[PDB]
């Protein structure tokens, strides 16, 4: 019932991501150089070290706001994937079943932490 404890859980789990070498496309922010129609198609760029950022400076209320943005992470990659065979859209599918596998505790913990508070 610990309402803090998704933190460090989040925490832990983008360690985990930043080590996966399915993360290596998602760890920065796209390359507008690289891509220069991105902003075209994409409204809300959304990367890893903006998300760790985000935590670290204590901008996120709930592991539910977490998992907005890890989300939105993929879902920029889905809509800006020419393929759905492309090889940076298929790493993100790997890295979010990953994603969805540990943030599902996180999230119920947290929920169950915060209902138990509101007892
Ligand atoms: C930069 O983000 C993405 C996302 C998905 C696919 C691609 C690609 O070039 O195949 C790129």
């Amino acid at each position: 019932y610990d309402i803090q404890a998704w933190k460090k859980q989040c925490e832990e789990l983008l360690n985990l991501i930043f080590q996966c070498e399915d993360s290596e496309p998602f760890r920065q922010p796209v390359d507008l150089l690289e891509y220069p129609d991105y902003r075209d198609i994409i409204d809300t760029p959304m990367d890893f070290a903006t998300v760790r950022e985000t935590l670290e400076a204590g901008n996120y209320e709930s592991p539910m706001e977490l998992c907005k943005d890890v989300r939105l992470i993929f879902s920029n990659s889905k809509a800006y994937t020419p393929s759905k065979r492309s090889r940076i859209y298929s790493m993100s599918l790997r890295l979010s079943a990953f994603f969805e596998e540990h943030i599902s505790s996180v999230l119920s913990d947290y929920k169950s932490a915060l209902r138990f508070h509101k007892r």
